[PDB]
Formats: structure tokens, C-alpha cells, sequence
């Protein structure tokens, strides 16, 4: 099992380690050629617009849209997978959801708390500039995690989107394993 992690820019040693702990092989996807030979792709990150621009600039945008790869989008990845955010920006438009960016505001740096994952249990999630699901556009979109009235985790077939950064907590590997076992295998 080879799990690719999008990092056109940035360091993904944390994501790679979590993938290894989950029991899989990790692969850094920096350029379009790296997408070959992977079983799934994880799209992490903080600020979504910069990543959207990088995907287009280096061609990963159209390549991903042209693939049938299972994808786990975390934070920036949740935004990118969506079909709308209310603001004009580059999106993959794959998952049947719209997203509300900076759902918890921009005055607080971060927050950490246990999140109940559907059919799994509690996972420690680190939220930094976290977006949340707004509209759900399809009957096959499944809510897998909530934080109060906010939807912080959804699944649609081979796609999964989360508000927090799994790689920032010791529970990261559990989340990655949950994604692979339910969206890839």
C-alpha cells in the first residue's frame, strides 16, 4: 500500500511518519510525475489558496481531476476537494460539499480536542485555521465527525475530508488508517 502526500512546497516528514505508523509506504508528491504508482493521495496544508495556485502552476490540478484516486483532504485539502467556498479560488471540485473557510474565526491561533469519529472512537484533533462543511450536495455524502453543530469530517465513496491536521497529533496514524481501510481497501 503506497500513500502519496501532496507537498508541492513544504515539509511532510510528519505526514510520512504517520503513514508508516499506519502500516503503509509513504510517497511525497511534489511534481505531477510523483502521482504515478500510488494507491491513494492525502492533500494536507493550512492556507488553501496558495496550495491551489501551486497545483495549477505545476500541473497537479488537472492530473488529480483526471484520476480515480481515493483522496483524503485535511484542512486545506478539505477546501480543495469541495465544489464551493463562497470565495473565488482554485478548487478540485470533486467532493459534493461546499466549505466555510476559517469557521472558528481568525482571532484564535489554534485549539485541540478529542473528536468522535464514526464507527471508530475518539481521535485527538489539532485545529489551525480550520474550515468546516457548509452544504452537502449529494445523498451519498456521509458525516463521520462533528464538533458541536459543525461538521468536521465527511466521506463520499473514496473521498474523505477533515477539518483538522491529523499529522499534528499522536493519533494521526489512526486517522490515516481509518481513511485507507474505508476509502481505499
Amino acid at each position: 500500500m503506497i500513500i502519496g502526500v501532496l507537498a508541492i512546497q513544504g515539509d511532510v516528514e510528519e505526514h510520512e511518519e504517520a503513514i508508516k505508523k499506519a502500516g503503509y509506504e509513504a510517497k511525497k508528491v511534489k511534481r505531477v510525475e510523483d502521482l504515478e504508482g500510488i494507491d491513494a493521495l492525502i492533500i494536507p496544508g493550512g492556507e488553501s489558496t496558495a496550495i491551489g495556485k501551486l497545483m495549477k502552476k505545476y500541473g497537479l490540478l488537472e492530473k488529480i481531476k483526471n484520476s480515480n484516486l481515493p483522496i483524503l483532504g485535511t484542512c486545506a485539502g478539505m477546501v480543495l476537494l469541495s465544489k464551493g467556498t463562497g470565495i473565488n479560488q482554485i478548487l478540485l471540485e470533486l467532493m459534493d460539499i461546499t466549505v466555510k473557510r476559517n469557521a472558528y474565526g481568525r482571532q484564535v491561533d489554534s485549539f485541540e480536542k478529542e473528536i468522535e469519529f464514526k464507527d471508530l472512537g475518539k481521535v485527538y484533533g489539532v485545529f489551525i485555521r480550520a474550515p468546516v462543511v457548509d452544504k452537502i450536495l449529494s445523498d451519498d455524502v456521509e458525516v463521520i465527525a462533528r464538533d458541536g453543530d459543525k461538521i468536521v469530517g465527511v466521506k463520499q465513496g473514496k473521498y474523505m475530508a477533515l477539518s483538522f491536521h491529523p499529522e499534528l497529533s499522536e493519533d494521526g496514524y489512526k486517522v490515516y488508517k481509518y481513511f485507507v481501510e474505508n476509502c481505499v481497501k
